[PDB]
Parts: C-alpha cells; sequence; structure tokens
C-alpha cells in the first residue's frame, strides 16, 4: 500500500464501515468505564489495564525513540498491530526529539491516530531535565490531540523501563501534567485513558486517580 493514499481512505470512514475491515478484536471505547464509574473530571479519565493496540479511540500514544522507526516493549507492540504504512509515515517524518511528538495515522489499528513522543532516557538518577522532558512529552502529545479534533486518547507509561524513569515519580509526572491540560481543556475531550501493562503501574496509577481527579 502507499500511506498517504491508506491514510486519506481510513480517515474518511466510520467506525462502523472500520469495524467490517478489522483484523483483530477491539476494545469500543464506550466499554472503557470512567474513573467516576468505576467509583468532575473523574468523568474525563481512564484507568485500563490492557493492550493499547486494541483501544477504538481517536489516538492512542506512542513511546516511541528518537528515530520513529520502531523497536521494543509498547513501540514493537503498535507498528505490528499497524501494519508497514505506519513505518513509512514515520520515516517521512525524520524522527523526533525528547519530549516532543508527532501524529501519525493508525493504519490497521482500531485508534485514528497515534501520536508518538518520545521519552527522556534516565541512566542515572532522574533529575531536572528528566522530569521536564516527560511532562514534555504529555504536552506535546496533549497539544496535538487539540489541534486534530481528538476526543479519546490513550497513554502508556512513558519512560519506564529501559528508559530508566521510576515507575512512581513518572505517573506523578503523567497525573499531574493530564490534570493541569484538562482544569483548561476538559470542553475539548470526552476520555483520556491511562493503558497501563504491568500490574506496579495499575498499583500506582489507581492508588493516584482519587487525588488527582476526585
Amino acid at each position: 500500500k502507499v500511506w498517504r493514499e491508506e491514510k486519506e481512505r481510513l480517515l474518511k470512514m466510520t467506525l462502523e464501515e472500520r469495524r467490517k475491515e478489522y483484523l483483530r478484536d477491539y476494545i469500543p471505547l464506550n466499554s472503557i468505564l470512567s474513573w467516576k464509574e468505576e467509583m468532575s473530571l473523574t468523568e474525563k479519565v481512564s484507568l485500563y489495564r490492557g493492550d493499547i493496540t486494541l483501544l477504538e479511540v481517536d489516538a492512542i500514544v506512542n513511546a516511541a525513540n528518537a528515530s520513529l522507526l520502531g523497536g521494543g516493549g509498547v513501540d514493537g507492540c503498535i507498528h505490528r498491530a499497524a501494519g508497514p504504512c505506519l513505518l513509512a509515515e514515520c520515516r517521512n517524518l525524520n524522527g523526533c526529539d525528547t519530549g516532543h511528538a508527532k501524529i501519525t495515522c493508525g493504519y490497521d489499528l482500531p485508534a485514528k491516530y497515534v501520536i508518538h513522543t518520545v521519552g527522556p532516557i534516565a541512566r542515572g538518577h532522574i533529575n531536572g531535565s528528566h522530569k521536564e522532558d516527560l511532562a514534555n512529552c504529555y504536552k506535546s502529545s496533549l497539544k496535538l490531540v487539540k489541534e486534530n479534533n481528538i476526543r479519546s486518547v490513550a497513554f502508556p507509561c512513558i519512560s519506564t523501563g529501559i528508559y530508566g524513569f521510576p515507575n512512581e515519580p513518572a505517573a506523578v509526572i503523567a497525573l499531574n501534567t493530564i490534570k493541569e491540560w484538562l482544569a483548561k481543556n476538559h470542553h475539548e475531550v470526552d476520555r483520556i485513558i491511562f493503558c497501563v501493562f504491568l500490574e506496579v503501574d495499575f498499583k500506582i496509577y489507581k492508588k493516584k486517580m482519587n487525588e488527582f481527579f476526585s
């Protein structure tokens, strides 16, 4: 396929059209409970343990590397699930800086768009620069959400695992950045989903959601 043509074709389609073609089973957005439903901004956030590539949302966020060509963790899962047009569109973007984001079509994903953001790498202790770059990943991703009329978006645990950002301080920055953005922009979205894969991340976000959104 030619990514520009496949992109034009997919972005015209309704969910009813897209569902007829889906490769895999999918998770409809109305099957994802709000934090409030699970118990005011509690209606605009979700905590979801599972596979971000199954989510039928306007955008999923990829914890990408500077090349944007794919890799391991959720990045590799997103490339396999989207198919080779995602790598082709990513190639054309010529990389992405730490704390910045770029948007592509989702191709074979149920997600309409992928927002690729490059988390900071902490080989040692997290420092002021790592902390501001991780915040900027969330902010640069949310700027693309607003600019592209994305009403549902799912975030993974950016910079955790091999990039070495400890899971608890990472969650605090993620939750803090989404809360300040929603305070100003809550009208622009129906749902921000924190899509965690690991139990350690689930347990951390579960304890914090009320502190931030209640």
